[PDB]
């Protein structure tokens, strides 16, 4: 139930859905759990035009508002700006076009889904002769000026920023004429990778940070090395998890409920969509908390070797 405060004055609730699925999952999918996770109690849902999924999302939303469960102000859509959209003159009509495909008048939460600008067009992983990603130079506050404006004409509620740094952070924070300051930086935080100076940081700036991969990626293969260690399989989480008479995805999402962070869980399964909702029966205790700051590894899950010679490429390289 509980919201957060944005410093625009919007609200956002604490706990969020996330509607990520990879394409072999049928579309249809995405219309059916987006409704189960209304029906479960999530009011914040999280989906983004990479994920070809608008178009369900937003008909799931709009169905629990028409059947009488909801109204549109109960709940909180995300959608976020794709890189091949980085470029000022594109911003708004990207937005439009997940407006148009949702069935939507406004986001409530419209986010640069990624600092890493890439080659403009309806192409969304433009690609060379060698198969290599292009890349765009683009100044971010063009896109952030683009940005406000879609604020400025109710497109979408409030306006924010995913996959940023302390540094990119700082230089929209820093620009001229700054009308709207992001309401939220999503970044990849679960146990593993805490982000406990990035969130003090956000904290001393009235932004949100807000958690994804929280229970630990779906672990793609194409994208996550299966050696690493499994999230909800950590001997702590576990131990905390048969504590509680809880589940280790139960503790993972508390904890950062616990710690001032807005958080996200994926599951296309009716049975974890309603249990997860329950992270607000219970509470972990300082030591608890203590016990789950001490399982830090600054592990990243996903591997983006391919995106590191990006001139906006977020996690500086040991190099
Ligand atoms: N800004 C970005 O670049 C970015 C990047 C990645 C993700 N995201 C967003 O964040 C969302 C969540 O991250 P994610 O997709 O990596 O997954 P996640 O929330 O870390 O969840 C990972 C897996 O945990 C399983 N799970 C869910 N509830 C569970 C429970 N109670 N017990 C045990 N297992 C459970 C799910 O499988 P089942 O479906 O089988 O339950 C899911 O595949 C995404 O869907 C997307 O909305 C954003």
């Amino acid at each position: 139930h509980q919201c957060v405060k944005l410093n625009d004055g919007h609200f956002m609730p604490v706990l969020g859905f996330g509607t990520y699925a990879p394409p072999e999952v049928p579309r249809s999918k995405a219309l059916e759990v987006t409704k189960l996770a209304i029906e479960a109690g999530f009011r914040h849902i999280d989906s983004a035009h990479l994920y070809n999924n608008e178009e369900q999302v937003g008909l799931a939303i709009r169905s629990k508002i028409a059947d009488g469960s909801v109204k549109r102000e109960d709940i909180f859509y995300t959608s976020k700006l794709w890189s091949t959209f980085h470029r000022p003159e594109l911003v708004r009509p990207a937005l439009e076009n997940s407006l148009k495909k949702a069935q939507l008048d406004y986001v409530d939460l419209y986010l640069i889904h990624s600092p890493m600008s890439l080659k403009p067009g309806e192409e969304l992983s433009p690609t060379d002769e060698n198969g290599k990603v292009i890349f765009d130079i683009v100044d971010l506050c063009t896109t952030w000026e683009a940005m406000e404006k879609c604020k400025d004409a109710g497109l979408a509620k409030s306006i924010g920023v995913s996959n940023f740094n302390r540094r990119q952070l700082e230089m929209i924070l820093n620009k001229p004429g700054l009308k709207y300051k992001p309401v939220c930086n999503q970044v990849e935080c679960h146990p593993y990778f805490n982000r406990s100076k990035l969130l003090d940081f956000c904290k001393s700036k009235d932004i949100v940070l807000v958690a994804y991969s929280a229970l630990g990626s779906q672990r793609d293969k194409r994208w996550v090395d299966p050696n690493s260690p499994v999230l909800l399989e950590d001997p702590v989480l576990c131990a905390l998890a048969k504590k509680h008479k809880r589940t280790p995805a139960l503790i993972a999402l508390r904890y950062q409920l616990q710690r001032g962070v807005v958080v996200l869980a994926k599951s296309y399964n009716e049975q974890r969509i309603r249990q997860n909702v329950q992270v607000f029966e219970f509470q972990l205790t300082a030591e608890d908390m203590k016990a789950i700051d001490g399982l830090d590894r600054n592990l990243h899950y996903f591997n983006s070797d391919s995106f590191a010679s990006h001139p906006n490429y977020p996690y500086s390289d040991e190099y």
